[PDB]
C-alpha cells in the first residue's frame, strides 16, 4: 500500500481546499493510503539568523519527517493574489534548508480550489517553477483546477459532493498511484 | 519633495538586501526622501479566521497607513527558491484583504540582490504578476539585480560600495521619481 | 477622440479572439474609435542577418507606423501550449529590435479567449513579462478572459452577442481610456 | 548509444546558440551521439486552415520524425525579450498539433545563452511550463546558463573554448545522458 500524505495551503477552519484534502482519503484507489500532514499554522516566519542560533522548528522537522516517510505527497492550497500562499510558501522556505531536503526526488501532485472560474491556475505554475528548484518530481496531466468550489461541497460533513469533481479526483489520484511506481 | 519606503524581504541582521535599502536614503534624488517601513517579521501568518474573530492585526494596520502615506514603495528582497520569499508574501497577503487596499494605485519599484549571478531575478517576475492583482503601478525600466552583492559592501557601515552599482541605483531611483506622475 | 488599435494573435479566418477584436469597435466608449492593424501573418521569423542585410521588412515598419499613430494598444489573442503563440510573439520580436521601439511607452490593453474554461490566462502572465522589456504601460483591471468563447458568439455576423461578456468588454474598454492618461 | 539531437532557436549564421550547439557534439560522453537537427527557418507561421486544408507541412514532418527517432532532444536557445523567441515557438506550435505529439514523454534538456550576464534564464521558465503541457520529460538539475556569451567562443572555429563553459557544459551532458537512462 503506497503511503501519501497531504499538504494543506488555507489555514481556516471551513477551508474549500480543507475539504478536498479530507475527502482524497475516501475516494483513494485501493492500493493507494491518504493522511493529513499536520498543519503549518504554528511555523514562524524563516530567519537565517534563527536556522543558526536556535536550529531548526520542531514542528518543520516533524513537517519534514513525515514527508520522508510517505511514498507520495499531494500539495492541496488556495491561490492568493495569483500566486503561492505566503505562508505554504513560508512552509517550503524552511524545508528547502533541512539537511537531506525532504520533497528533493519526492513525487508531488498539485490540486487548488478557488470560488473563482480558473480555480487557481496561477498558482500552480509558479508552484511548479518552485518544486523544480527543490528537485521534486512533479506529475503532469491530468491537472486538478477546482472552479466555483463552494457550490461542489457539502457545508456539514466538509467534503465534495458533487459527482464531477469526484470522478476528476479519483482519476488523478489513480494516475498519481501510477506515477509514484517509480 | 517626495516620500519614498521600503519593504524589506529578508529577516536576518546581516541582510545584503537591507544593506541595499538603506544605502537608498543618500543617493536618491533631491526631490525625494527615502525611509524604511517597519520589519513584517511580527506579522503573523495569514488566517481568514484572524481576519474574521480579531481584525486586521496593528502591525498590518501600520505597515498599510505607512504605504498610504507615502508617494511611492520600493521593495527589496532577496529570492528564495525561484520565487519570492514566503515572509514577504504572507505581509502581501494580508495587506491585500484591506478595505481601502494601501497598494491599489500605488507606484512601485522592485529591487532584488542575490550571492548569485542571477540577482533575484526570477523573484521580480513572479512579484510583477502578484502586484497586478494589487492593481499596483510598477515601473518597468531600469530593473535591478544585485549579482553577487557580497562583493561589493562594505560591512562594517552595512550599505552599497561598488560605485557601478551605486550609480545603477541612483539612476533607477531618479527614474522612480520622474514616474511617481 | 482616442485612437485604439487591435492586434490579432490568431490567423484562421474563423477566429473567436478576431470575432472580439472586430466587436470592440461598437461597444467602446463615446471617445474611442476603435479599429484594427494589419494581419501578422506576412511578417516573416525573425533573423537577425535580414535586419541587417535586407533592413526591416515593409509590413514590420507598416505595422509599427500605425502603433506609433496610436493613443492604445488593445492585444486580443489566444493562448497555445499555455504560452503566447509563436505568430504574435514574433512579430514583437521584430517590433522590439526598431531604434524608435513602437511599444516603449505605449499603453497597452490585453485580452484573450479560448475554447476552455480558464480562457487564455496563462498567455496573459507571459505576455506580460514580455511587455516590460518592450517598457509597455499595461493595465492592470479589469482583465478580460473569454471562457469558452464559442457559446458566446454569433457565427453569422462574427461578433459577440452574450450580454455579460459584452458589458465586461465595454467596462474593460471604458477603463482602458481613462488609462491612457 | 545514445542518439541526442539539438533544436536551435537562433536563425543568424552566426549565433552564439549555434556555436553551443556544434560543439555539444565533440564533448559528449562516449555513450552519446550528437547530431544538428534541421533547421526551424522556412517552417510557415502557424494557422489552423492551413492545418486543415493544406496538411502538415514537409519541414514540420521532417522535424517531427527525427526527434521521435531521437532519445533525447536538447533544446539551445537565446532568449528574446524575456521569453521564448518567436521563431522556436512558432516551430512548436506546429509539433504540437501532430498526431502522435513527438515530445510527449520524450527527455528535454534545456540550455540558453546571452551576451548579458543572466544569459537568458527567464526564457528557461517559460519553456518549462510550456514544455508540462506538451508533456516532455524534462531534466531538472544542472541548468545552463551561459552569460556573456561573446567571450567564451572562438569566431573562427564558432565553438566554445573557455574551459569552465565546456566543463558545464560537459557535466550537464552526462547528466542527461544518465537522464535519458529512463
Ligand atoms: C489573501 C487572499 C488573496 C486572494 N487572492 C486570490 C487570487 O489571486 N485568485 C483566486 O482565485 N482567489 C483568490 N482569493 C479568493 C480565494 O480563492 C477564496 O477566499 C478561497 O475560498 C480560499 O481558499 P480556502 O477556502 O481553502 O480558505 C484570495 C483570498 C485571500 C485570503
Ligand atoms: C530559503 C532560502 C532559499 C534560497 N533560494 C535562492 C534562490 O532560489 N535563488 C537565489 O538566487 N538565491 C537563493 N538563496 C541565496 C540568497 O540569495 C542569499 O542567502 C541572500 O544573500 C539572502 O538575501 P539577504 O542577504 O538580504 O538575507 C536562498 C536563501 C534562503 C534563505
Ligand atoms: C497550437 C495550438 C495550441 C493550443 N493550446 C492551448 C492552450 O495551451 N490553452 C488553451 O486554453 N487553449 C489552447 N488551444 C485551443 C484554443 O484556445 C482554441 O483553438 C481557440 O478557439 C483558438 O483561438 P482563435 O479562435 O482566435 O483561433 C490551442 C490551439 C492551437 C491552434
Ligand atoms: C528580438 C530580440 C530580443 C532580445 N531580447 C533579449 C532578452 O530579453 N534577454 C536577453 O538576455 N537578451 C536579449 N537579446 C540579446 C541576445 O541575447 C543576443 O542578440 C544573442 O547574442 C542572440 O542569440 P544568438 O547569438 O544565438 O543569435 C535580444 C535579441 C533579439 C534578436
Ligand atoms: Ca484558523
Ligand atoms: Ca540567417
Amino acid at each position: 500500500k503506497l503511503q501519501v500524505v497531504t499538504l494543506l495551503g488555507s489555514l481556516r477552519k471551513g477551508s474549500f481546499n480543507g475539504m478536498v484534502a479530507r475527502t482524497l482519503p475516501k475516494i483513494a484507489p485501493a492500493s493507494m493510503e491518504v493522511n493529513a500532514l499536520p498543519s503549518i499554522a504554528d511555523i514562524p516566519l524563516y530567519d537565517a539568523d534563527v536556522q543558526q542560533e536556535e536550529g531548526f522548528p520542531a514542528t518543520v522537522e516533524a513537517l519534514a519527517e513525515q514527508i520522508r516517510q510517505a511514498d507520495g505527497v499531494v500539495i492541496v492550497t488556495p491561490e492568493y493574489n495569483y500566486s503561492v500562499p505566503g505562508g505554504l510558501k513560508n512552509a517550503i522556505d524552511w524545508l528547502s534548508r533541512l539537511p537531506d531536503q525532504p520533497l528533493a526526488g519526492k513525487p508531488v501532485l498539485i490540486q487548488t480550489s478557488s470560488m473563482g472560474v480558473i480555480g487557481g491556475a496561477r498558482c500552480q505554475y509558479h508552484l511548479r517553477q518552485i518544486l523544480v528548484f527543490l528537485d521534486a518530481m512533479v506529475m503532469n496531466k491530468p491537472e486538478f483546477m477546482g472552479g466555483v468550489i463552494q457550490n461542489k461541497v457539502d457545508p456539514q460533513t466538509g467534503e465534495v459532493i458533487d459527482q464531477g469533481t469526484l470522478d476528476h479526483l479519483t482519476g488523478q489520484l489513480t494516475a498519481f498511484g501510477e506515477f509514484i511506481q517509480r
